[PDB]
């Protein structure tokens, strides 16, 4: 919103002009009327954005010139020309060249500040997005999968992505996109597990709210591009009824609506149940299965590519370090082994969550220590006593004391009751009593 | 970006013209000519981007109105205006009502190009900001989270340097954000330089900036903050020799480049955080006394999750959401059971730590019965072995001690847990724990 703004221009009434406009804004700003002076300028504090006489006459560098050495020092520096009348080519070609935008002389207030809180509002969204898009496998299963992936790709044909959960299926959706005729068209994603069974149409089809507001669904918002049905399988029965029609037809009705909307979209599908029994038991359509399922892609689980796994351990310690500020640590030899061949039911997502725990864990320890397998937990490698009130609490804690202690000797009772302060026959007695 | 583009011009020339070089660009075209045809068009379909005529003659709205409506149905969709020679008043009055940006009569092909691809990219930007944050992953009312709100408030108005004082994993670049976000430089830029994650070659130039080999510069941190706040998150980790040019900024207001000689000023407000008292960093020896006292002038505690767990089932559930959202697992009920498993630990990396566990155990029900409980047994040894429990052989202590010294400790040990638990609230424990107010105070006594 407010911004450190250098005004260049070689005449004295358009500095003065420019300058003031955006003062009175709430802008801070800085002048100057040649290359040298602009440069200088520049040097003393890098600016936020910058107004640039295209023309520049009277300097070292002409505005076009000035213009690349800007972009040159400061390539994300966002720069607005400030043109003649009748210069738009000239101002084109300049845009070409790294400028964002222009501005044509003459102008009023109005018309300078709306060209400078959109400069910085595309620079500043520009910087959000860049930052968060920071926020891939040697195994054979994965060469195969990225050769899969460019083979179809380039296709027309509706996608079936098949493996288990967190296996990152979403990811090879977008990479099939990315290589895809659409890369450049929209990429909407509906989670079907996520979203409620009763919204589920309309974050479909869309619908006018009660304002006259309108909730474009994602097939509307996917036209032109690539729809991801994530897990297909978690799709109601009417639901599914309704998108056999749109596959073939190409059209819908909105939640509530009347009008048939028409759209060109290319669905990927995605799911780790086994859809084939489900039709079998009458729970999903075996049509729409078959027409969602013309070209299929198999996404492997972590256990049938063990040698991408030290790789994957590194890539999320990078990434979490990014996420949480932790200074990443070195996993040792033996947790690296322990890790590299537990069977991973949750894939990707439960790696990364037992490696983001492990940072945590160690989160304050001698960075050339090493993380161990103590650390790993008891899966890998009925009700808590903190939930009960007293009198519970002490029994449970009664009964797992002495079946600890029994353990501990053995199975002798007489031995167990002498150690834990009992007569023998009242142990039995009040082992029974506590349901042994 | 290509793009399903709707054109509206009351003049068919135009709307020709439009339509025409959007489509040799490789657009998709539509096109109308009054209210009725472009709301029609709409409800067809609506498109990624409005071209409008500002007039819009022979309309039962005009330009202006229909404006108005497009925008109350689709907030988001971006409207280009088409104007006249000398309509700039008019075209400012369209943008304060909602249009994106306009175009001026006569124009060619090349600068209306420029126009449309801008409208895309600004809109695909918004979109994907908040796409990408979704993706990624000030909490509760507790009395301690009520503090910290209440102190946000009385010391963002000052112009004094703040540190920030809380546990790691509590939410302190939060607060270093809702202090900048009242304060007088809100308009102004945020920075964050996380010390501990810099590797200490890099600080400098992280901090400072340099003239890289190409001649590209690197904008520096503090440089970066101009005008604005510079938060130095745990600045503990930072080098003596880095700390020394700190001292120097705070009172020159001024600095030079890694390997540069200009002075350049600036005009910043430096926000602190660290996880230690004065009483610590003198020990550990890292860090100066001098400035740290400069960087501390106002203090704000954030509190510990322990100190707030009252608040720890609107955070399991907020946390949750995000997840179910960054992840594709659909959120589920965690038990009563569970959440009093987990709402009495003491969470010793507190939010990240909370929010991992979080994740585990809907990582580890992810193919169950959408009814069926969440359960306490899922959660790893740190959460569920730190608290009062049901012991085992791998307990030595309990298993030298007899059954009821066992069990007067552990009576001792729950009754404890669990009025932490309620935050200290006597009159609650007392409701779970199952015993009469009075009761609790005199057992309580009775134990020590
Ligand atoms: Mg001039
Ligand atoms: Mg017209």
């Amino acid at each position: 919103m407010a911004a450190d703004i250098l005004v260049v221009d070689d005449e004295v009434d358009i500095r003065d002009l420019v300058a003031g406009i955006l003062s009175d804004e709430g802008h801070e700003t800085r002048t100057a009327f040649d290359a040298d002076s602009a440069l200088a300028a520049i040097n003393d504090r890098a600016p936020r954005l910058v107004f640039l006489d295209i023309w520049l006459q009277g300097s070292r560098l002409d505005g076009l010139a000035l213009l690349d050495e800007i972009k040159k020092q400061h390539p994300e520096l966002p720069v607005v020309m400030i043109s003649g009348h009748g210069n738009i080519e000239t101002a084109v070609s300049a845009i070409r060249r790294g400028a964002y935008d222009f501005i044509e002389k003459p102008f009023k207030a109005d018309r300078l500040i709306l060209v400078a809180e959109r400069a910085l509002e595309t620079s500043k969204l520009k910087r959000e997005v860049s930052d968060l898009r920071k926020r891939v496998g040697t195994s054979l299963a994965m060469n195969q999968l990225r050769q899969t992936i460019e083979r179809v790709a380039p296709t027309n044909s509706r996608i079936m992505i098949t493996g288990p959960s967190g296996a990152g299926k979403e990811l090879v959706a977008r990479a099939i996109h990315a290589q895809s005729s659409r890369a450049n068209g929209p990429f909407v994603t509906v989670n079907a597990a996520t979203i409620t069974p009763e919204r589920m149409e309309i974050e479909l089809f869309g619908t006018e709210m009660d304002g006259g507001e309108r909730k474009v669904g994602a097939l509307e918002e996917a036209h032109g591009g690539i729809l991801y049905l994530d897990e297909v399988a978690d799709m109601p029965r009417e639901t599914q009824n309704k998108i056999l029609r749109v596959l073939v037809d190409q059209q819908f009705e909105r939640v509530g609506g009347t009008k048939r909307v028409k759209v060109d979209v290319r669905i990927i599908s995605s799911t780790a149940q086994n859809l084939e029994g489900m039709i079998a038991e009458g729970t999903f359509r075996e049509d729409l299965f078959h027409r969602l399922s013309v070209v299929p892609v198999q996404v492997p689980a972590l256990a049938a590519r063990r040698e991408d796994i030290p790789s994957l351990v590194e890539f999320f310690m990078k990434q979490i370090a990014e996420q949480a500020g932790i200074k990443p640590r070195k996993i040792g030899p033996d947790a690296m082994a322990v890790l590299q061949a537990h069977s991973w039911p949750g894939n990707l997502r439960q790696l990364r969550n037992n490696v983001e725990r492990l940072m945590i864990l160690t989160r304050g320890d001698d960075p050339d220590e090493l993380v161990t397998a103590d650390l790993l937990p008891a899966e890998i490698g009925d009700q808590h006593i903190m939930a009960l009130p007293l009198r519970e609490a002490r029994e449970r804690f009664e009964k797992e004391y002495l079946i600890a202690q029994i353990n501990r000797f053995g199975g002798n009772i007489s031995r167990t009751a002498e150690f834990v302060g009992m007569e023998r026959s009242a142990l039995h007695r009040k082992l029974k009593s506590l349901g042994v």
